[PDB]
């Protein structure tokens, strides 16, 4: 029912041979590929055995990342958003680029077994040959069933050799809590790699009680497969879906990857006409077509500038749609985009005009 190709293969400011199809919101989306550790956390009573399949869940982000070290997400404009209702698997995503400078990403989807929801600002910077990834922002899960409510960091990423020996690594330290329930926390160290070793990508973790008793370790690589380990006692708790045949000649994505930008002719009529879906440098890039793709891309870029500029002029700040920020200066759903859609009402709101 959904694509398995792109109509062109990958080729062989930015220049889009550079790029990805997919933006930094999809990106966002693509967390939730494993949604289904959250569909049975919320059936584990205990919240120690919970908190693995949680902690499963965040490490479980990271692996898309693994073959894609060679191409650039697109940066979203001001404004623009990117939903995805996944009946399959029981969510329905939405997001929203809430600002520009800084580049800011905010997101949220609901299922009957959690809501998640995040916003992230990266941070780049080129060491030598490499390329340093800083995010800031927090992830949040709930599990409405038991009240609980997760929250997580994002670690370090670097990109090395920025020729075709590149390989991006991830490292520093996650640490989970659940704001409800202090009986438990985790922590998660991504191993930074070692000169001496192709051993790589290794995940070590564990899920302590409140006195900081270790309780069940954690431990694998973050794009193969994670295992638990409690006394006695073993499991693997998760893996990676294996990457479709072929799938290099499409930017080495995922069979969900290459899912989110589809464009469903039935309900396309649902969209605000800000999706990325409509956006036509993406879409001139899956299709082959590099010139139009990087013309498509410079105008896109220009109509962001011109509108930036003319809001400054009339004092005005950018407003968000779907997303208002929270005391603690992060950006949370204002619980408006589902409603909209449901009720055919994207007309009601002013939106702005992205190309």
């Amino acid at each position: 029912r959904r694509r398995t190709c792109l109509p062109a293969p990958c080729p062989s400011a930015m220049p889009v041979e550079l790029n990805e199809p997919l933006n930094t919101l999809q990106r966002l989306c693509e967390e939730l590929e494993y949604s289904e550790l959250l569909d049975k956390a919320a059936q584990i009573p205990s919240p120690i055995e919970r908190m693995v399949y949680v902690a499963a869940f965040a490490i479980s982000a990271y692996a898309s990342s693994y073959y894609r070290a060679g191409s650039k997400p697109f940066n979203p404009v001001l404004g623009e958003t990117y939903e995805r209702i996944r009946e399959d698997k029981g969510f329905q995503f939405f997001s929203e680029q809430v600002s520009h400078h800084p580049p800011i990403s905010a997101c949220h989807a609901e299922s009957r077994n959690f809501v998640f929801w995040q916003d992230v600002r990266w941070k780049n910077k080129f060491w030598g040959k490499s390329m340093e990834i800083v995010p800031i922002g927090t992830t949040h899960v709930t599990l409405p069933v038991f009240g609980d409510h997760f929250e997580w960091n994002k670690v370090t990423s670097c990109i090395h050799n920025i020729s075709g020996q590149r390989w991006i690594e991830h490292y520093g330290e996650i640490v989970i809590k659940n704001l409800h329930d202090d009986s438990c926390y985790c922590k998660v160290n991504f191993i930074k790699a070692k000169y001496w070793s192709t051993n790589a990508h290794e995940i070590e973790g564990t899920v302590f009680d409140r006195s900081g008793k270790a309780v069940h370790r954690l431990f694998g690589k973050w794009h193969e497969s994670i295992y638990c380990g409690g006394g006695s006692s073993s499991a693997c708790v998760w893996r990676a879906n294996p990457m479709p045949k072929g799938y290099e000649q499409y930017y080495s994505f995922t069979q969900f990857a290459l899912e989110l930008n589809e464009m469903d002719p039935s309900s396309k009529s649902l969209l605000p006409p800000t999706d990325t879906r409509f956006r036509p440098d993406q879409r001139f890039l899956e299709e082959g077509n590099l010139e139009e793709a990087e013309i498509q891309k410079q105008r896109i870029e220009q109509l962001q500038r011109e509108r930036r500029r003319v809001l400054e002029e009339n004092h005005v700040e950018h407003q968000p749609r779907f997303f208002r920020k929270s005391d603690d200066d992060s950006w949370v759903s204002n619980g408006t985009y589902l409603e909209l859609r449901k009720d055919l009402g994207f007309s009601k709101l002013d939106h702005p005009v992205l190309w």
